[PDB]
């Protein structure tokens, strides 16, 4: 008769908890899963953060309505028992192939056979996950945005396993928490967003490396250009220059060069953006 | 004692006859040149279009003053007298290593010793050009965009051998004409816009191709993550799918793909973009 309604999120560090906590305000019934007591009481500190900035800044949560659904929240650290009544599972555990691929044998095993599976991964890829899981037409990504009670994407991307009319339930559970669902139709790394921001960001910090044009001005290049209100080094002071660093270290030549340029100049001086104050811009 | 007065631009096509007018607009004297009776007759044409346009755009431009303007210009199709008495050329000619070979090596005999000469070429570079010129410290780029009175960059970006007291004069000539300078310090093919922009259409026409993602699909989800007005593909259709068709078509294996894309899927069915109605938008 009814679809989704338990949901169990494995992980509740910074996008495990907004995703459990965003799914709880809109009314599903979230049991949030992590390895010990002493990670689930760091969890319900969030959780507690999560609901006082919903009362602030997010329709509809203000006079107790963010508390109830704070109240609401289940917590475990046992598996089996976290995903026994389990309809979907949002995995937000860390990027770490090995810790996934040990998380999605069990989860396999655990979960009863209606239960679909959603990565939110970032790099590793659902076909990279697609065999430890062992039900690959029920296994796809979601993958979500930091802040995403604002910034309320949610890529769906599944494997040539996938299901379509799992695919299709996710993408409706997306907006019944009130996302937007950016659908995917083949796999493709970074998705749709990274896969179009990284090549802008890129493209800045060579002009900025080979000295061809100060932050200044290739930002107001871009804003006046594009009409856009944000240039690329106002971006990398809103992702976090330690962020920028470890992505472009792991790149071509001319990414690197960029990287030991960040080093040098922001990260060695604690300029590290937006969030501690100071970057390419003073906040 | 004084400085740039006297102003000849070479060429009164699509972006000849705009950077002429702004000029002519914003007081200084203008002459422009072209090359027999009829290409004069029709620059006329282009400038009377122009101060249409001024008077119901362009701050300043009402009751008269864009007439004023217009009737202000001086023609001419022999470019010894066009230059005679010129401070600074701005040259627009077609985009042609051969015409513009041609047209600098003239110049630089012509024009007197004081003038300074600025290319507007989007994809010639100086260096390219300077040789012709005969003097490199009194040569650089001043690259504008279609529509100068509200796309009001102008990208100064010189030679290794440009001059830079002149270099700050033509930054100084751009804001007298109400343009936004974009210093490069050193050079670059595309400038800086062109640099950021072709990388971003790139990486969205590859999503495209490959299947991964509907136009709509990417342009919501550039817009939503970045706050952007304008999605990847509102952008193709106001480039006009004919000039990303010609530049997709010289580069790469994923971008020619995409240019036989654009040519099976728009233009062969007449669907150019913006300018004639509908491209990836029906407008
Ligand atoms: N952080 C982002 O901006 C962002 C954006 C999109 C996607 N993601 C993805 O989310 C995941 C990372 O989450 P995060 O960085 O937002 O939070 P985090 O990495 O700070 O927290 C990880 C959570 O997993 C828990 N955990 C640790 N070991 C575990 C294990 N053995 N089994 C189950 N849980 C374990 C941690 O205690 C914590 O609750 C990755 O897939 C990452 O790519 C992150
Ligand atoms: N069109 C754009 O969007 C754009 C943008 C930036 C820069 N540019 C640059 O401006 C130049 C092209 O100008 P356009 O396309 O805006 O106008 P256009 O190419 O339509 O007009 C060219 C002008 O040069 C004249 N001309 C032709 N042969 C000539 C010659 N032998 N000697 C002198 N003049 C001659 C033509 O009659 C016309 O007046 C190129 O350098 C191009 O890269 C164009």
């Amino acid at each position: 008769m009814t679809g989704i309604t338990n949901v169990t999120v494995l992980g509740t560090g910074v996008l495990g908890s907004q995703i459990a906590f965003q799914t709880a305000f809109h009314g599903f019934a979230v049991t949030a899963y992590d390895i010990n007591t002493d990670a689930l009481d760091a969890a319900k500190k969030r959780f507690e953060g999560l609901a006082a900035v919903y009362e602030k800044e997010v329709a509809g949560a203000a006079d107790g309505a963010a508390q109830k659904a704070l109240g609401g929240i289940r917590y475990s650290d046992d598996l089996a028992q976290a995903v026994k009544d389990a309809d979907l599972v949002i995995e937000a555990v860390p990027e770490s192939l090995d810790l996934k691929r040990d998380i999605y044998t069990k989860l396999g095993e655990l979960a009863p056979a209606k239960t679909i599976f959603a990565t939110n991964s970032s790099t590793l890829l659902p076909s990279d996950l697609v065999g430890y899981t062992g039900r690959g037409d029920k296994f796809l990504a979601l993958h979500f945005a930091n802040h995403v009670w604002v910034n309320n994407t949610a890529e769906v991307m599944g494997t040539t396993k996938t299901d379509p009319e799992v695919y299709q339930q996710v993408v409706e559970f997306a907006s019944a928490i009130g996302m937007v669902p950016i659908e995917l139709k083949k796999e493709k790394a970074g998705y749709v967003l990274n896969s179009l921001l990284v090549p802008l960001l890129d493209a800045a910090a060579e002009l900025l490396v080979d000295g061809i044009a100060d932050p200044e001005t290739i930002d107001k290049t871009w804003r006046i250009g594009t009409g856009a209100p944000k240039g690329p080094f106002e971006i990398f002071d809103i992702v976090g220059l330690t962020t920028a660093y470890n992505i472009s270290s792991v790149s071509g030549p001319k990414q690197r060069e960029f990287a030991a340029y960040l080093k040098e100049n922001y990260i060695d001086k604690g300029k590290l953006g937006l969030a501690t104050g100071e970057g390419f811009y003073r906040y």
